[PDB]
């Protein structure tokens, strides 16, 4: 997250890392058992971090579930990343309180002006590198499908969102990849691509979660 803030330990109780080693995207839990996720994000070997706040310390209120299946939404294409949405599952249940919880799926789509909350552990800078070990946060607005398409001529799908700023400075960035855009209470966006970060007239493109929910729903009802 560029030009974002701290969110706060578990203040974002959906916000899972996803760690092989290190942490390489993020996703978010929807129940007990399962996380979504970008496509691009995919990989064996996942290991599901919840409750993480510093992803380099133990706190208290980690929990480390391995994945047992993931599955990659079968019209994904990594040249495009249209269809940029995977499910992975959680070989035992989560255990949920307060800051660990899943998030809603929507019942409709979110309207360009929706104020929405992105968080991740990516890169905070749009010229170099680093990284935060703390989860960082951004409010940031739905764009218009025509300014998103202005700002991406040739490679906005009905799949994808912009979100965020034309005049840069605050955006998604590398390893928030996979991650939450929550509004109103309930997930409308995975953080999947954009020129950069935080670039003037490049602002972030979001996969949209509500075409996908009856996808995510019968999946998780046969495996
Ligand atoms: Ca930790």
């Amino acid at each position: 997250i560029v030009g974002g803030y701290t969110c706060g330990a578990n203040t974002v109780p959906y916000q899972v890392s996803l760690n092989s080693g290190y942490h390489f995207c993020g996703g978010s839990l929807i129940n007990s058992q399962w996380v979504v996720s970008a496509a691009h994000c995919y990989k064996s070997g996942i290991q599901v971090r919840l409750g993480e706040d510093n992803i380099n310390v133990v706190e208290g209120n980690e929990q480390f579930i391995s994945a047992s299946k993931s599955i990659v939404h079968p019209s994904y294409n990594s040249n495009t990343l249209n269809n940029d949405i995977m499910l992975i599952k959680l070989k035992s249940a989560a255990s949920l309180n307060s800051r660990v919880a899943s998030i809603s799926l929507p019942t409709s789509c979110a309207s360009a002006g929706t104020q929405c909350l992105i968080s991740g552990w990516g890169n905070t800078k749009s010229s170099g590198t680093s990284y935060p070990d703390v989860l960082k946060c951004l409010k940031a607005p739905i764009l218009s499908d025509s300014s998103c398409k202005s700002a991406y001529p040739g490679q906005i799908t009905s799949n994808m969102f912009c979100a965020g700023y034309l005049e840069g400075g605050k955006d998604s960035c590398q390893g928030d990849s996979g991650g939450p855009v929550v509004c109103s209470g309930k997930l409308q966006g995975i953080v999947s691509w954009g020129s950069g970060c935080a670039q003037k007239n490049k602002p972030g493109v979001y996969t949209k979660v509500c075409n996908y929910v009856s996808w995510i729903k019968q999946t998780i009802a046969s495996n």
